[PDB]
């Protein structure tokens, strides 16, 4: 087991670590909006799930993986009425990856996500 | 790592797969309660609860597994108050496939589903 | 797979199991805060958290693994108002353990959990 830590993803600013890899699986904190340069998070939801997957991405790649190895995203989300503009820049976001396919996935609308942000994405990947 | 299809299962129409086969460990996305021949839901929760197993039986079994090799599931319903009647589906499910012991299990009510469905549950299996 | 069981972890009275272990890993059902020496809830939730640890922790030494082998948790809440002080017997909670580092974790709001308790946390350990 190794802890997984990295500039381009928020500062682990509590109990928890960014990601931790486990030799065969990584497995990521869920990653909230939140720019890791300025610690602000974007007023937009295209934005705001853009930096999500970018915070994962980085945590995945702080493994030495790339975003082509992840597997499985579950996917929380404040309002299903922004699913369309979710899903769009999700698809986005792997096919600007070039990847095989897309992962397995969940996605659900939750009362309320930390800093009150509107996405919140955990995902798994494999070496 | 393979990804996993079957028509018994609501085809994959947005940036994701239905299951993934990582050698030991199966995951399914979240299956929601749409019929896979006509793209419907069931009006009331235990037909739904019904159809969002079937559609985690058909992933699983794309694999080769079956239903016994499912180990852990999350539930995620839009109402604890029908949890009499998803827990008195979830568990006949199982004993119909005469699993020699029912999955670990996380359930917890979420603020809403895609398309408006009651229930939406992912599965973990092993080989 | 072997099913796991504890008296120290709150009865599996449904069809599930406490937990499961997989060989090189062990998943817990979500643990919500029941006491298993009385079957009462706390009111308070920095009691429900340190009660939903516990048995986590309960499941997990089921296995023969400790605290230390956690590498990731999923905490549900019923309110994020009470984060801080979620996050605080959390933090404890693992310093008191003397863990090598804390474990990878998504936190997010529900609208309901079972008996309506507070928190529910479900958890991944590894061998
Ligand atoms: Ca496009
Ligand atoms: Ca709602
Ligand atoms: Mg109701």
């Amino acid at each position: 087991t190794k802890v997984l830590h990295t500039d381009s993803a928020p500062a682990a600013i509590g109990p928890y670590i960014q990601g931790v890899d486990l030799g065969n699986m990584v497995l990521t904190s869920g990653q909230i909006p939140v720019n890791p340069a300025t610690g602000e998070v974007p007023a937009d939801i295209a934005a705001q799930a853009r930096q999500s997957l970018d915070n994962v991405k980085a945590v995945v790649e702080a493994s030495g993986l790339t975003v082509g190895d992840i597997v499985k995203m579950t996917v929380f989300v404040k309002d299903l009425n922004d699913f369309g503009t979710v899903n769009e820049v999700y698809g986005n976001f792997f096919d600007e990856h070039n990847v095989a396919h897309y992962p397995a996935r969940s996605c659900v609308e939750v009362a309320r996500l930390p800093k009150d942000v509107g996405i919140e994405i955990e995902a798994i990947a494999v070496r």
